[PDB]
Order: C-alpha cells, then structure tokens, then sequence
C-alpha cells in the first residue's frame, strides 16, 4: 500500500482544525523522527497506520499496518491505547482468556425486563499469526489466509455446519438482503478504506453462515475473522455459549495472535483484549430522551449506539446497547458487565414508562422519586437544601402527585440526584410552590433566612429612581471590575425551562422577543435567536460574561437543555449595558451592567427595562413568594446585585472570606458565575437573599456588603 511520507501525513492531520483524534494527539515530532524509516517484520510503516486519520478528521483512532505495529511503534500505540481504554498510569495489562465454566453459566433472558429486546448478538475478532492486514497483504497471501480460515470453519462440529459464501460472484441482491438482515458488513466505510481495508476487493473475502443462521463469520473485512453469534429475543446465555464453543474449537486449527499486554491483537486498537462486544437491540425511547442518557449508560458500563437508517421512517427508540470495556478483563467479565448494565438500563426504561403513564407530550419524562432519592444520598444533608428537606414523610406524601400541567417532585430533585454538590432543586412550574409546599416552603425559609414568616413578601418596591440610597460608588479600578444587577421572571401560563415542551419554547420566545424588539431609547437593541448565532459569536459573548453558558450539567440534568437551542436567545442594546436571556434557567433574565462601580446608573437602567417588558406580559407572582422562578433561591425580588470584586487577597484566608460572607447574607461565586473557580482572587460578590425584603433593600445589603468587604483592603 503506497501512502504519503509520515511527515506529510502529520502536517495534514495537525493543520486540520476539524481533527481531534488520539492520533493527532500523540503523533509527535519526536515520534515522527524516531519511526519514519522503521519497518515491521511484515514490511509495514507508521505512515500506513495513520493514513486514514489524514483523510477522515472524524476518526478517533489509527489502524495497524499489521499485527507487529503495536510492538514496532510502541511509543505511539501505547499512548493511544492507554488513553482510549483509560488505562491507569499506563500500566497496560490483559488477563488470560477466560469464557467461564460454560456448563454452569446462566444469565436471565433480557426480555424479562419489559420485553424490549428485538435481538441479541455477541462478537469476537481474531488475528491469524503470520499474515498482515490490508496495508501489507498481497492479493495472493490474502487468498491463502481466506483458504486457511474457511478450511478450519468447515471442520467445525455439528451446530456450526453451514455454507461459506465468498464475496466474489455473490449477487448484489443477496448481499443487500444480508446487510439489512444484520448478517453482513456494509460497503461504504471510509475510515476502513483509507486504512487499506478494501484493497483487491472483493477477493479473499466472504461470509460463513451455519444452517440454523445464528452463527456467522466474516473473513478479511475489518479483521481476519469476525465471529458472530446472534438470534431474536434476549437469550444471551445461549448466544454467548454458542460463540464461546465455536472460538474454542477454532483455536485448535488456527494460531491467533495474542499479546500479554494487549490480549488478542486486532486491526483497530479499539478492539484489543477480549475483542468482545455483546449487544442487544432494544426499544428504549424514554431512557434515550433523558438529558444525561449517555452518561447513565457509561456509568452502568454500557455504550449506546444509534440504529438510525435501519428501519422505516416512523420507527424510533431502538438502540444498540453493549459493554463498553474490551481491555483488561476476561470475556466472562465483559459479558457479565454487559448483562448487568443492560438489565439495569432496561429496568429503568420499564420504570420510566410506568411512572410517566399519561404525562403531557414533549414534557420531560422523569425517573421515579425513590430512584432519584437514592442517588441524592451521595449529597450532604448539611449543605444540600434539596436533600435536607426530602424526608420520608415528604416522599410518602408527594410520590405519585402531579401539578395541573404535569410537574412532579422527582422532576425538581433530579439535578441534585445527579449532581450531589448542587444544593437547590429546580421546579417545573409556578404551581409547584403550592402543590409541593411542605417540601419547598421550609426549604425557602431556610435558604432566604426568613425570620418572621407571618408576613407577605413586600409588594414590588423599586424606590425613587431619581434619589437612590446608593450612587456611583465611584472607585478607581482597584477592586470592582464591573457592576451588574439582574432579575428572573416567569411568564404566566407557561411551564418552566426545565420540563416545558419545544412548542412551548417557540410560543414563549414569540411573546418575549416581540416585547424586546419594541424596547426604545437606551433599551433599544437587537434580538439574537440562538438558532441563527455562530459558534464564535456565542463563545465571545459568554467569555465576555454577557451570554449564559450551554454546558452546565446541573441545569442539563434538570431538563434545561432539551430541544437545543429552540426558543433560546440573547437581546442587548448596542452598548451591551442592558441584556435579556430568553429561556435559559428561567423564562427571562433581565440584566443591567457596565464597567465601573456606579451601582445607581446600573440599577436605574434595570428597573426601567423591567417595567417596559412587563407591559406586554404578566409576570408570575404570589403574596407569599413574590416573583416566582425555577429555583427557590431566586424568589421574591429575584434580584441579584453584584460586582466582580478583585480581592487580592482576602482569598488567602478563605474563612476570613466566608466569615465576611455569612455575616451579610451575601454569596461568593467564581469569576464566571456559580460552580466556577476564581483566578486572580476575583470574586462574584452578590447579596444572598432575595425574598423577605424589597428591591432597594436587596441592592443596599449588597452595597453595604461590598463597601465593607472592600474596606478590609489596605488595612491588610
Ligand atoms: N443485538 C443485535 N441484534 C441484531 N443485529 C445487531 C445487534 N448488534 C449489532 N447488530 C448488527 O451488526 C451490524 C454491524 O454492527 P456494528 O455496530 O458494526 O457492530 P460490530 O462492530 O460488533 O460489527 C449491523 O447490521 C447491526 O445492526
Ligand atoms: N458583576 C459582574 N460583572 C460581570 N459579569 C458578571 C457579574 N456577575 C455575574 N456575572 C456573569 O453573569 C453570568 C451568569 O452567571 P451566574 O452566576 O449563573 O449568574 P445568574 O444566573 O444569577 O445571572 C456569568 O458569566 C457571570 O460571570
Ligand atoms: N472502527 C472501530 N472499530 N472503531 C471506531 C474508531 S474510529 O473510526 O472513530 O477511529
Ligand atoms: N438556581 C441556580 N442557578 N443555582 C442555585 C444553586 S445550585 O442549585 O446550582 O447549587
Ligand atoms: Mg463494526
Ligand atoms: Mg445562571
């Protein structure tokens, strides 16, 4: 196989902005210098290994010119393997082959759990010693390999009797039937092609199929052999045993390449070790719809794969589920993990289907309350309001309940269950605060530090915008970078961004963007739908502290990134002193900011903007809780006044900082908001409480708070 010089290949890969491969990562100048003239014992080169990465930016891994590539270019492959298979401290290791004691082995049929499994499949790969892969085979040696393999296949015992169908002179209608029946590989794998997988096609290739049609072998496609066991239903025990017996019989007729570090050698580094992939095709549309679906799979040791294109137009929800691991465990370990992980996922799909029977369409489905309650147990009952008030009495009273429009208690604790460092819930609609009042009301009192709960949250009280109890603090630029004040609002009649539907978002955005487009004067500006905004535009505004971020796991697991990015947007005036996030955590976030410390100018611009917006829609509001929001922490005024405060460096004593914080009902966030760290010792310094006080008071408790936190400056 003739390819470009290794150094050309490295340039192409490196200058390709789209390439994010492990090849790119580890194909270093040192590596290229060390290996550029080196040949394997079968005549292969590192260039032949990485060729495909140069022409397919999407591929994550290299391939191998032949089985000796792993040893000959070890500095390169070990790095790639250690990373991909997540090997601890790069001590790559693989245990001796072990399928288990077949006569005593039994796994429950996977259709026990909701009867969702169309079919079950297990496959292995093997390399035969003394032969190269695509880059280093000749036409005649590939045919010799093919003959050696088919010969051993014909000598297989009774259950494995069948027919070998070479790919050469097989009709295009037989081939296309076999592929759709899930029996045969496809033709169109560009990664494989540019790795040399289709040289001299179709000679030396074929498929073996037994009479029963539940065991089959691919010769010289992606590996020397791919050995496959499969049938309808969820009978994994039978599928596994059939595979294991076949490969043990074949092991006596063929010498398979095996490595003490890497296990069985394969063409792609992804398949080293067991090479074993045990899979089901299962109907799991609700589990598949969850925000953290992939991570839930990963956590159970399972990789999900789509099946899009394998069915008619209206067939959905069918996924390939398999053990993610290959390397550093036995075959028995692998299929056991597959079986435990898939069972758990399938059971979770049954629980979701039961628990969300009858819920509104497009509304996020949720795990059962007692399931999420158990995950929440990894959170601290002293820091986490979400857990502290989720008592056994609460679960008993509220499990099974829905608001009028479908919100549950399970919904609002879900972000906490999956992000145990998070400390507040995220509600689904305004009606949550009455429906689930026994849980939310004492949490609300605790967080906001209500002292006399006999009284209403004050009516909206913004004060006289002409004579304010603060003015320009007027600093230098020594402590305060930028002054900012924001409020959240909800629109009556709409579910919150957590569980609202796509169609809801489209209608909400229309209401709000309409009002925003009509703002005049200092508040006149442009609305930017996230659907039309470029990725470097968006990231600039985010790093400029103007736009909300799109990768917060806590908001993601609460439902807030569903149907992304439909109905999300940023509005701002030309100066960017006034801004509105449409449908992030809340329906609205109305923001005023500028460089400097002039809180009064910032505050005034904010209040004027709120009133103008409020002409076109009714904000959700209660006597007890004031302006209602997604998170209970943002009730009342829903107001957060803040500056980014360079305190070099009271950070030095983060307890002199935490004391000076608890002492004002103020909160410390990172440079880029909550759940971020602070370089520079620069701190997001805001008033903590928003309920049980007016908008003037909230901003004054901040002013006094910062005025004082500053003053412990160069007395230091
Ligand atoms: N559990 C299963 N039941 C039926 N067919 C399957 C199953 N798992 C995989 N397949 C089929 O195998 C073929 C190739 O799948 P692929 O994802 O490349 O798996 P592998 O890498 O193990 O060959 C496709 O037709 C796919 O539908
Ligand atoms: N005083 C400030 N100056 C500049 N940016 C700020 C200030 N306060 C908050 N931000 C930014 O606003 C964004 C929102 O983050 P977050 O902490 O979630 O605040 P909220 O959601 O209450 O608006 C973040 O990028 C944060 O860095
Ligand atoms: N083809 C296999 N075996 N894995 C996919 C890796 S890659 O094509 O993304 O490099
Ligand atoms: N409501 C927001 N964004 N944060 C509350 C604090 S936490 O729940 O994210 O820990
Ligand atoms: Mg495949
Ligand atoms: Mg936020």
């Amino acid at each position: 196989m003739q390819v470009e010089s290794l150094q050309n290949l490295q340039v192409k890969i490196r200058n390709d902005e789209r390439n994010h491969s492990l090849t790119k990562k580890y194909l270093t100048d040192d590596i290229v210098k060390k290996y550029q003239a080196t040949k394997t014992s079968l005549g292969g080169t590192l260039a032949q290994c990485v060729n495909t990465n140069a022409y397919n930016p999407g591929a994550l891994l290299p391939r191998s010119c032949d089985l000796n590539a792993y040893e000959t270019f070890r500095d390169f492959f070990d790095a790639v393997i250690a990373d991909y298979h997540k090997v601890p401290d790069g001590k790559i290791q693989h245990p001796k082959s072990n399928f288990g004691d077949l006569k005593s082995l039994s796994f429950t049929d996977l259709n026990t759990y909701g009867n969702l499994v169309v079919s079950t499949r297990v496959r292995l790969g093997r390399t035969v010693e003394g032969f190269g892969f695509g880059p280093t085979l000749t036409k005649e040696t590939r045919i010799e390999l093919e003959n050696k393999i088919s010969t051993a296949l014909h000598n297989l015992s009774g259950e494995y009797e069948g027919t070998y169908y070479p790919l050469t002179g097989m009709s295009e209608e037989d081939r296309i039937k076999l592929v759709n029946d899930h029996f045969l590989f496809r033709n169109d794998d560009n990664v494989l092609r540019d790795a040399g997988g289709y040289i001299d096609w179709p000679t030396g290739r074929g498929i073996f199929i037994n009479k029963q049609k539940n065991f089959l072998v691919w010769i010289n496609e992606e590996d020397h052999i791919r050995v496959i066991s499969m049938q309808k239903g969820g009978g994994l025990t039978a599928v596994y045993k059939r595979l294991a017996d076949a490969i043990q019989e074949l092991s006596k007729s063929l010498k398979f390449a095996f490595n003490d570090r890497l296990g069985f050698i394969t063409f792609c580094p992804s398949n080293l070790g067991t090479t074993l992939r045990a899979s089901v095709h299962a109907k799991i549309p609700m589990l598949a719809s969850l925000p953290n679906f992939k991570e839930i799979c990963e956590k159970h040791g399972i990789q999900p794969r789509g099946t899009h294109g394998e069915h008619t137009e209206s067939v959905g929800g069918i996924y390939d589920l398999s053990n993610k691991r290959r390397l550093g465990l036995t075959e028995l370990d692998a299929v056991t993990e597959m079986h435990s992980g898939v069972r758990a996922l399938l059971e979770l799909e049954v629980m979701l289907q039961e628990y969300n029977k009858g819920a509104p369409e497009g509304v996020m489905p949720v795990e059962p309350l007692t399931y999420l309650a158990k995950l929440l147990e990894g959170a601290s009952i002293e820091k986490c309001y979400t857990r502290k008030y989720l008592t056994p009495e609460i679960i008993k009273k509220y499990d099974g309940k829905r608001t009028t429009h479908g919100a549950t208690l399970a919904h609002m604790i879900r972000n906490g269950a999956y992000n145990n460092r998070s400390i507040c819930p995220r509600t689904g609609e305004a009606e949550c605060y009455s429906t689930f009042i026994d849980y939310l009301d004492p949490l609300i009192c605790d967080y906001h530090g209500v002292k006399d709960s006999a009284f209403k949250h004050p009516a909206p009280t913004f004060g006289d915008l002409s004579k304010l109890p603060f003015g320009d603090l007027d600093p230098t630029g020594k402590f305060i970078v930028s002054t900012r004040v924001r409020v959240g609002r909800s629109v009556e009649g709409f579910l919150f961004p957590t569980i609202m539907s796509k169609t809801d978002r489209i209608k909400l955005e229309q209401v709000i963007s309409g009002a925003l487009k009509g703002l005049t004067g200092e508040h006149a500006g442009t609305y930017y739908p996230l659907t039309d905004m470029k990725e470097e535009d968006r990231k600039q505004l985010v790093e400029d502290h103007f736009l909300f971020k799109n990768d917060d796991p806590v908001l993601r697991d609460a439902g807030g990134y569903r149907d992304w990015p439909v109905g999300r947007g940023i509005f701002h005036n030309n100066s960017k002193t006034f801004l509105v996030w449409v449908c992030e955590e809340d329906h609205m976030r109305i923001i005023s900011m500028q460089q400097g410390g002039n809180l009064a100018a910032v505050y005034k611009r904010l209040i004027e903007g709120i009133n103008a917006i409020g002409k076109s829609m009714k904000f959700a509001h209660s006597d007890k809780y004031g302006y209602i929001t997604c998170c209970p922490s943002n009730l009342g005024t829903s107001m957060r006044a803040s500056v980014l405060l360079k305190i070099p460096k009271l950070s030095s004593q983060p307890k002199k900082l935490d004391e000076i914080c608890a002492k004002y009902m103020l909160q410390a966030r990172g440079l880029y908001g909550e759940h971020t760290e602070s370089p520079d010792g620069t701190y997001d310094i805001s008033n903590k409480r928003r309920l049980g006080l007016t908008e003037l008071q909230a901003a004054h408790e901040m002013a006094e708070g910062v005025a004082k936190m500053i003053e412990i400056e160069k007395g230091l």
